[PDB]
């Protein structure tokens, strides 16, 4: 609605990743969370919304934006670790403060 599906994504992904609320809560000032469990929380989000490329593991950023210049390079990031791939993609694309806080608010708060 879209607060209801995001709240559920957050609960499922906190469980799967083992990321604490405090670790994720760092997003409130616009900083992309850096804790290994928090990086895995981000991958879990992409996996649950089905925005992870089956072929390569690239993050399908344009597909994410359907769900709500720089998209193509950031959507072609592949690392040996799925959590690092998710973290590097967000860092690349959501490089502005307000961009991060908006998704943070959607996932993290009431
Ligand atoms: C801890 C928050 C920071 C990470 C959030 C920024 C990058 C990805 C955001 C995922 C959006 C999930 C909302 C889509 C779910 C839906 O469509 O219902």
């Amino acid at each position: 609605r879209y607060k209801k599906p995001a709240k559920m994504l957050h609960e499922i992904c906190i469980a799967e990743s083992g990321a604490s609320e405090e670790q994720l809560r760092t997003c409130l000032d616009g900083t992309v969370p850096t804790a290994p469990a928090a990086k895995c929380y981000i991958h879990c989000l992409f996996d649950k919304i089905d925005v992870v490329d089956e072929a390569t593991g690239r993050i399908l950023l344009d597909r994410l934006l359907y769900i709500i210049h720089l998209t193509r390079e950031c959507s072609h990031i592949v690392t040996p670790d799925k959590c690092e791939t998710a973290y590097e993609t967000v860092k690349c694309y959501f490089n502005a403060h307000d961009e991060v806080i908006k998704f943070c608010h959607l996932l993290v708060l009431e």
